[PDB]
RNA sequence: GGUCAAUUUGAAACAAUACAGAGAUGAUCAGCAGUUCCCCUGCAUAAGGAUGAACCGUUUUACAAAGAGAC
């Protein structure tokens, strides 16, 4: 658990003339110690400027408290840790951007002197925010309003942050090891009650899921998925791995997760060379790790108006900087591939193109 | 047609979308090992050091069917 505490080197200052820019109070305090990074913000009435400084050690910060209650050209400054000012915010929508975070305190007189969102690399998935406020009891406020907020159809988590007192996902089976995925049985064996029964010595089970519509397309393989309450349960179900079950030899596996899933679907892409395949795609680059699938549909619908049906897929790529959009058709592919071209995508200019051209803006990105 | 196979298919990824920062990760983008070069200490083609970058190996791998290509 221990990482790092950004209250022992992140300072809040308040009362900075409103002529204060990022630039300038870095010159301001730079002698302090090194710094990692500023945020500047308006006050509510815009009478006066805050900045959120994070030094690069703890003495940084600490020498900063000393110039509190100093004087910037006519206003009297206060210096001191941020602390008890972090909230922390999931389940809003998936489309959701900084902005929409920062416009929802504004709409309740709250100043966000930051917000961070995490790095999608490894996990597309990832969806919630830190958010700095200037004082614990604007904290309090925010979450006291926006906790159970229904944003779009979505209802808001909102809470001072502490990753101690996190909660357990509903999810957390499979990433403890306690989920078994069942491949290769026939339909005959697809039945809840006779998988119960055969894998009920290994330990106590706690679910079995059988994905729908196998028996309806009557496959010749079918899945499923069984819980235990406790690994060593899982592990020992694993002996049944090339087993015989009725007529079939089954496998049995511990469950993976999305992520290494999702990572496959793309490596595979990365590597096609049916071209009928490549036809209908287009990457869009460079783009943050910060930046959704979610984002990128929302983009494409609003300010490119493309249909929602006309896109089959959004997949990132951040090792290369870029992500792949799968269109409905090569025909539409190739019209969008002019139209994204250039375009403006987070106030910024992207670049669309083929895999191959995605590459190589990255490659030159690295020389 | 014997030995290596990029890959494709069987074939379905459930379970609540979110559910704790680059504070994240499973070779998921890894570990280990090697080669060349880049960067700072030096008269330097002597010896250290930390980064990189381009490469080369090796460790790993549910089942069945099919298979560009490669001895
Ligand atoms: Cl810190
Ligand atoms: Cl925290
Ligand atoms: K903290
Ligand atoms: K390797």
């Amino acid at each position: 658990m221990l990482t790092r505490n950004r209250e022992l080197t992140t300072v809040l200052v308040k009362n900075l003339p409103k002529s204060y820019n990022q630039n300038k109070v870095y010159k301001y305090f730079k002698h302090c110690g090194p710094i990692i990074h500023v945020d500047v913000a308006d006050s509510l009435k815009k009478n006066f400027r805050f900045a959120r400084i994070e030094f690069a050690r703890y003495d940084g910060a600490l020498a900063a408290i000393t110039k509190t209650h100093k004087v910037v050209g006519q206003n009297e400054i206060i210096v001191s840790h941020l602390t008890e000012c972090t909230l922390w915010m999931t389940n809003f929508p998936p489309s959701y951007t900084q902005r929409n975070i920062r416009d929802l305190l504004q709409d309740i007189n709250v100043v966000a002197l930051s917000i961070r969102l995490p790095s999608l690399r490894f996990n597309t998935s990832r969806r919630f925010a830190y958010i700095d406020v200037t004082s614990k009891e604007d904290a309090r406020y925010c979450v006291e309003k926006l906790n159970g907020l229904k944003i779009e159809g979505y209802t808001l988590v909102t809470k001072v942050s502490n990753p101690l007192e996190k909660s357990k996902r509903t999810d957390s089976a499979t990433l403890e090891g306690r989920e078994i995925m069942i491949r290769n049985l026939s339909t005959e064996l697809l039945d809840e009650n006779l998988l119960r029964e055969s894998f009920e010595g290994f330990g106590s089970i706690e679910k079995i899921n059988i994905p729908a519509g196998q028996k309806e397309h009557s496959f010749n393989n079918c899945c499923a998925f069984m819980v235990f309450e406790n690994k060593d349960s899982a592990e020992r179900a694993l002996q049944m791995n090339r087993s015989l079950l009725g007529n079939r030899e089954i496998s049995v596996s511990l469950a993976d997760k999305k992520p290494f899933l999702e990572r496959n679907e793309v490596k595979r892409l990365l590597a096609s060379r049916n071209s009928k395949e490549l036809e209908t795609l287009i990457c869009l680059f460079p783009l943050s790790d910060k930046v959704s699938p979610s984002l990128i549909c929302q983009f494409l619908q609003e300010e490119i108006h493309i249909n929602e049906k006309d896109i089959r897929k959004i997949l990132l790529v951040s090792d290369f900087n870029g992500a792949i959009i799968i269109f409905r058709d090569s025909k539409f592919a190739a019209k969008m591939l002019m139209i994204l071209n250039g375009s403006q995508f987070q106030g910024k200019v992207i670049r669309s193109g083929t895999i191959n051209d995605m590459k190589r803006y990255y490659n030159n990105q690295q020389n």
